[PDB]
């Protein structure tokens, strides 16, 4: 679609806000361990790697419906909502500042417990359509739960780049992060931003503020354009691993807030 | 409230300073371990987790009364104090540079003792009303002391985002950091800045200088506006954990200094 | 070659995109451990050090053929000039995995240690092969003969031997522990590398589609593609995987490139 | 004083330079362990904590007498204004030493553990003594009477007691664990500090002669030297050296200052 | 000498390149462990600390002879070469990415070996005369090899700043880093840049690129001026410690490349 100028005048700007709850494996709000995975079940061998669905963190996604812009669809030009900037925040960070939760002792049984630590993964995206994904796994011989969306008919090539392994992030809590990542060869109409630090016991590091805005405009001054007046918000915020007294382990996630400013953009009627 | 222009002229600027003492759990200045929590008392299980009030760090808050500005409340326009910038500093940082305090030896009994280390959490906020808070916990089955302000009738939803778990930071030493964090969906009239590094034994890192100012104006050039001529200052500065000889542990906190510059802002009378 | 002005007008600009699969040692897509090295075989001594080819990560290289620009007698020619690149290490979140068969973090009730330790990231974009300098940990290492390594090593190759030079002209052949970008050459290539060592170091990576690197030099000139060929080179070693028996495999990830090129006028030589 | 404009013309600018040696506890240059604290002596309990004077790092301070500027009648006077400073921790590379007596890294065939753990770096440049705020880890600690510490301590002193104030007016007398710069004062000093804690943390330091710190405030005014005196203050604890017996000493390094000053006109008070 | 303006015109700019090989202790290219120190030999006691020359890393220095500028030395003004900017690079960084070198196992005898790690020291300097040095040691009772250049007649004062402990970096592989550092009270005619990270097992961190230039001009816009048409390049690049199977240890250094751009500067004839 040919993109023209920004539409000026009163009522040309709008703003939405939303939060996405984490989807660490216990994904129902009545689950005792909502916001965590179940105890990790580890592969027995290369050939026998059957991770339980509840142990696998997935991506969060929400579709926000925006006000309808075009009365009749037959004028030479149309309007689309253009995402211009976002304020985003990982919520409840200070919940990890807690040394009394049941778990593994830091020293002996007189000490506090080890807080959430280890691998972290933070991703947010804002687009005018679903986030486009690339499949890649640690091991093609893992058998994934069938009620999740994973790579069909995996082979060892899927341990690196197979250009046939593509998907859309179109379902909340279904696409495992260990299988899918943002596809940089597409996503022309989405801006995504991601951060990873690995390790078993790494100290998690996070900032929180209401003073920072990310501008979503591309090199040409154009932000994501919302097809069918729909805005797509995606996230994952794995903040580390909680270790229990018995040494079993649960992934821990946190929710993410989005505040997106949008404006009206003229496009040519296709 | 329709915000208008900055009032210029002599005496249009004022400046306040304040310090907030840490509320680590021992919050009475006659407490032997004032500036620390009591020995952390750890849950025996998921179901049984009763942290003592003295073991839970809370937010500091102070209200600064500013000179009154409006004689007539008849006038078509009124003046409010607008917070423009802040210098803020964590005080007594070098008190941590101490290897003789009674505790746990670094190596054997000929060595110095382990200094304060582990999880850190730093936050300051400057606003024209109480900081708005969102509740989220590590465990919804925790029983919090009834004399603290925490989430009423928790369910497992409270381990992630429950949109009903909201509060105002309107009491000093009452809101546990492990339960509450700044709400990014509100706080239009407060600037907050936060930094977290987790981990069991992580070395703390801190800077101190009198050369750095934070500017508090939003993207329209408007800082926090002080309702009823009150300026709200909030903080928490957990600098880590002290470990005792028996391996019991206390949170350690430090005081925070604020120097705030304010100016007169014209607003439309409501 | 004398470099003249940029050629303006419609069709003055083109873009390409490619990805390079990692070459960690298992370099065939049907290899069970594709994207990993084989179990590291360690030297029993300084004198006795014969690493298997499957255990030695090598540089990835791709040559992209660009639209033919030039008749070859005009007094000025056109060359494709690489102006900027968006590049991305793909599959980063694949490391966010605690269930893979391996070594337990704590006892046997816990998750397994994820990929961690030494990392090496390099990308380059050039108008000819990346020029290489040879330097090794040990000059007494015997390398696999079917790889390209330093000929007739002496202890001088543990430091700078001005004679140990090569071109990155084959994919999966030049070991990273032998070869590195030659800063005394490479006038026509831009390279960018970072290294963090250690055995257990947590890996750190970012991913976004918002970042572009400008390739122009201090005279405003990017790499100029000789014979309309664009050279893309990479290595992305994201750490070490540890197996249950404590054997270890290097782990690598693929890299994406999106390069923008413009027509540059040059004086005919 | 009412501060007026900068005085221009020939000879309006000056430079001084100085070094301050560290005061870690062994503060006499003939001390066998000069530049180190004596072996750390640890408290037996909350009630009993009697650190020896020689175990407690203190701030360094020097007063530089500047050229006499003024007669005192004139409606306006000149003061030296500290404009900028180049400052350097000297002898950083002295830490790059694994043969020194100490605790083995692995077994007795290995090198010894180098200086590591808690570090504290501070420098200040002002026109009067640095103003200090008292705060300690323990109010029941008994400090050496020959040092300057907080009078009549109570548990409030484990946090902010607004009465606990002092001036850094003596070299090697004010313990860093008792005093820090007071941000509620120090209008006429600029101070800069960084702290990293932990018991075994690797120290990190840079050294260059290319970096200057500008000392002007948001009104373009630097510290003004009362009575033509310039105050330089510092502490540079670079970590802890551990002996074979596992007893431990703080290690400090000297700091160099090069300050540029100019003449500032002020109203006679 | 009085420094005047930059000389303009054709042929006013020259460019040199050079490499400096590391001087870790095994400093002869035929040495089996060239580019490493010999096994560290640890002090028996404070009184008995005799490090072997081969165990002590020294600075690298090279003198580059530049084209002769002044035809008649009686003219009232003269030209000097002025170092304007440098591109510099540590070479062979990726040689460290090697887990099969003989050494100490990361885990048991089935694993890779521990790569080079621990204390790093990086310095480069570009000057128009020898880099000026200040003496400072960890221990004044250390007995250094007489074949090296160290502090004469050490006393305890040399554990801190002795103003009489000065030297010039005027010989390659002779001035140990543990005794000498750049003197900030001098070096008006040299620019030096240094970086240190200690510890015994710290991961080394290095970058490499050909896209970065350091500008050498001072605040008056004057770079180092090459006395007698000599350009002084100095370096040390200790990238860590290699541990052998028997647990003995060797410093590891890497060579450094320089590409310095120079221009002609007018000076008044003294
Ligand atoms: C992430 C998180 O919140 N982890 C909890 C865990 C988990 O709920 C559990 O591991 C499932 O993943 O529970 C922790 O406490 C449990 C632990 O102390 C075990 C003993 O190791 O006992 C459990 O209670 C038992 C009780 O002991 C028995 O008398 C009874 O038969 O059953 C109870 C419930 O099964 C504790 O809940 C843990 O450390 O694993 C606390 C963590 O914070
Ligand atoms: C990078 C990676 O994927 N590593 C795998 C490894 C490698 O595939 C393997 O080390 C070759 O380099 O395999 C891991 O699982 C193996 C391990 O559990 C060993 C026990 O030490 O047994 C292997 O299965 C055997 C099995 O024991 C026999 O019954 C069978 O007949 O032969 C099988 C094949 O050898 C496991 O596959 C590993 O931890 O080493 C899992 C890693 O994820
Ligand atoms: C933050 C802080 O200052 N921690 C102290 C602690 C705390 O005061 C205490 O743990 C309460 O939270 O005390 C430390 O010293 C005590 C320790 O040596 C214990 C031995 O386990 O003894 C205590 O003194 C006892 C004494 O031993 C008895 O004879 C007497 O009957 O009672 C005394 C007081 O209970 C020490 O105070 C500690 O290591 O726990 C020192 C820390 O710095
Ligand atoms: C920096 C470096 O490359 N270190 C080497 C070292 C050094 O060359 C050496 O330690 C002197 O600094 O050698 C390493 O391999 C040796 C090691 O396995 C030892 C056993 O601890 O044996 C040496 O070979 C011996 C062999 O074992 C004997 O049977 C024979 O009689 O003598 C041989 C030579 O002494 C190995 O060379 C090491 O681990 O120390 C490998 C390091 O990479
Ligand atoms: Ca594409
Ligand atoms: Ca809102
Ligand atoms: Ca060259
Ligand atoms: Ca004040
Ligand atoms: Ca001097």
């Amino acid at each position: 679609v040919e993109v023209l100028e920004v539409r000026t005048g009163p009522d040309a700007i709008t703003q939405i806000e939303a939060y996405l709850n984490p989807r660490m494996g216990n994904n129902n709000p009545t689950d005792e361990l909502y916001g965590y995975s179940a105890d990790i079940n580890v592969a027995s061998s290369k050939a026998s790697d059957n991770p339980n669905a509840t142990t696998l963190p997935t991506y969060s996604v929400a579709v926000i419906k925006l006000p309808m812009l075009n009365e009749d669809m037959t004028c030479d030009t149309l309007l689309m909502w253009e995402a211009v900037s976002v304020k985003t925040e990982v919520m409840g960070i200070s919940s990890l500042v807690n040394l009394h939760q049941g778990g593994k002792y830091i020293y002996g049984s007189s000490s506090g417990t080890i807080p959430v630590q280890g691998t972290t993964l933070h991703m947010f995206s804002v687009g005018g359509e679903p986030l486009e994904l690339q499949g890649l796994v640690a091991s093609s011989t893992t058998t994934y739960p069938t009620d999740m969306v994973t790579i069909k008919n995996m082979k060892p090539v899927n341990q690196a780049l197979d250009p046939n392994a593509k998907a859309l992030l179109d379902k909340d809590g279904k696409y495992p992060v260990e299988v899918w990542s943002p596809d940089p060869s597409k996503n022309e109409n989405t801006r995504y931003y991601g951060s990873f630090t690995g390790g078993a016991t790494t100290p998690p590091v996070m900032q929180f503020t209401n003073s920072v805005t990310t501008v979503l405009l591309d090199e040409n001054g154009v932000g994501p354009l919302c097809k069918g007046d729909k805005l797509f918000l995606s996230a994952v915020d794995i903040v580390g691993i909680h270790t229990n007294y018995s040494e079993s382990q649960n992934w821990r996630g946190l929710p993410r807030y989005f505040n997106v400013t949008l404006r009206k953009r003229v496009v040519k009627n296709p």
